[PDB]
């Protein structure tokens, strides 16, 4: 599924994505539109052979089981297919996990590159929410 801007920023604030760990609903909206152009379906390999997955690209070396990640953990305890799903909740749930781990959004490079110190309340302007 190909989320509309709004339409994402709608489901996070369902999902308490809303100011979680102090990062407003524009910065996960951002970090989703430079990941995956708001596309569940999107993956992305990795050099050491690790595959990013879904609209915020969680990778498989830490946070999800694809069977094909050799010495990788599952910290979310999720097949990285949940996270292809139109229904972002295993995203959220697991995002919400990865930016407790003590580096916030800097855990996504696109965010750190291209969201960061920018007016991310542009991504949420004119949206009913
Ligand atoms: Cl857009
Ligand atoms: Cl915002
Ligand atoms: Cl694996
Ligand atoms: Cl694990
Ligand atoms: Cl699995
Ligand atoms: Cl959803
Ligand atoms: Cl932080
Ligand atoms: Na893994």
């Amino acid at each position: 599924k190909v989320f509309g801007r709004c339409e994402l920023a709608a489901a996070m604030k369902r999902h308490g994505l809303d100011n979680y760990r102090g990062y407003s609903l524009g910065n996960w909206v951002c970090a989703a539109k430079f990941e995956s152009n708001f596309n569940t379906q999107a993956t992305n390999r990795n050099t050491d052979g690790s595959t990013d997955y879904g609209i915020l690209q969680i990778n498989s070396r830490w946070w999800c089981n694809d069977g094909r990640t050799p010495g990788s953990r599952n910290l979310c305890n999720i097949p990285c297919s949940a996270l292809l799903s139109s229904d972002i909740t295993a995203s959220v749930n697991c995002a919400k996990k990865i930016v407790s781990d003590g580096n916030g959004m800097n855990a996504w490079v696109a965010w750190r590159n291209r969201c960061k110190g920018t007016d991310v309340q542009a991504w949420i302007r004119g949206c009913r929410l």
